[PDB]
């Protein structure tokens, strides 16, 4: 089925770091539907903070919303029902990173990506434990980076673009006793 | 093939971690299928110890058998043929931990998982070379009256947790 | 469809430090195979030297070709276009090593496996950026017809290949 297809896009990447990267390809022709049909929203593929942990999901508007419809780009990340809730602490409080990738070579010239980093509001209700509210409403920027400035480097290159969302790690000390 | 297609699919989600997480849902529907039918086996996906590893499987009686037939879960784990079972050493001798899990918030209170260890037998037959069933675990893991008495039961699910060691 | 076993089979290898372990069942049959069609190729699944890496692929002659036809087993490997490839540098300049592995249990005999190991030329072709530019790299007298069968090389008419990308550690700051 088309199932089994979004559960093998699912497992890139298993409970890694946090870090999911999201190619959208044929921009220019998503950019052109987004502008004829205002809020429409593309989904990444579900990504798992760690193995067993929380699922998340990004969402984009490449015409944007909200305060940047028709000149930027918006990006927002939203908590999805695990089948594993119960075994974690809530609510979801795990630093996140959004990251426009500039697409130059690492050896000809250092890129510069668009980078934003947030901590999760424990006021939210969307980070809130799954099906504690029956918003539903992806956290994130509305104004993440403009019409203009996509276009002033490598953001966009071969009609595509790379949307790096990365979960911090928590790191503790013990216990021991 | 989707079918085993949707097999292999959750073969995948699990590593080469040597850590296994098994969902099993519908938890009153399946105890009172046990009960109807004595022996009644359920199946973890299988597993692989590491990388090219060992390939294991873990099954569970939700109405016991042998000294738990009726009283108890039981739990075994056993080893499958795997494609890489010419690259290991054998007899497999890595330590394996079992946990039933406590559903509790962690930030709540600290869960008090039902665990049990063991280090495989060098002369149990199964964690011998495949070829060169005979499952191993215990029959009286959790009493029926003590996986109610937290959250083992949390909306209909139960967790059962199989650690390998690291080499 | 059919086209998704395949993808299931390549990532269930390609996530991890650059090794792909390559398992090439029914040994004497596909070996009569490739005698009676010259230059057949049998291809791995695609792996990723590490999470949105370099793709490569490995591909073995079995009964050999080039200076290696009739008498050795050819190995190469190939880099394929992947999704990430902008986010590369490029050349790619990671050390590689093949491995045909003696099929013995280490705990009562060491395996002798036959192991070469090369660090790829910055001027070969196919090290260059895909499509900003097929001719793959490695050996064609990897191993021998006769010296495939001295050992457990071959076992249970199964053969298993190696292949291991170094991985970097370049660092900064604080
Ligand atoms: O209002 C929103 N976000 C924030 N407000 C304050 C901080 S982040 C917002 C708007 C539209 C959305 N469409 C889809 C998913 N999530 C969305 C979130
Ligand atoms: O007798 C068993 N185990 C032990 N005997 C002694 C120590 S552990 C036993 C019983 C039932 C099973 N059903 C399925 C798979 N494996 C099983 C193993
Ligand atoms: O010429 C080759 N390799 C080298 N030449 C010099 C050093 S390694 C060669 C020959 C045949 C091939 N057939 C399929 C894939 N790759 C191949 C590579």
């Amino acid at each position: 089925m088309l199932q089994e297809l979004r559960r093998e896009l699912e497992e890139l990447s298993v409970g890694s770091d946090g870090v999911l990267i999201w190619k959208i390809g044929s921009y220019g022709r998503r950019l052109q539907e987004a502008k004829a049909k205002p809020n429409l929203e593309c989904f990444s593929p579900a990504f798992y903070t760690h193995k067993y942990g929380y699922k998340l999901q990004v969402s984009a508007f490449l015409n944007g919303n909200g305060s940047g419809e028709g000149t930027h780009l918006s990006l927002y990340i939203r908590v999805l029902p695990g089948a594993f809730d119960n075994l974690l602490e809530w609510p979801f409080a795990r630093r996140v990173t959004f990251s426009l990738l500039d697409q130059s070579d690492p050896g000809l010239a250092k890129p510069q990506h668009v980078t934003e980093t947030f901590h999760p509001d424990p006021n939210w209700k969307n980070f809130q434990k799954p099906g504690t509210w029956r918003s539903s409403l992806g956290f994130g920027y509305p104004k993440f980076i403009s019409h203009q400035d996509i276009r002033k480097r490598n953001y966009v290159r071969d009609d595509a673009v790379f949307i790096r969302a990365a979960v911090e790690l928590p790191r503790l000390e013990h216990h021991h006793h």
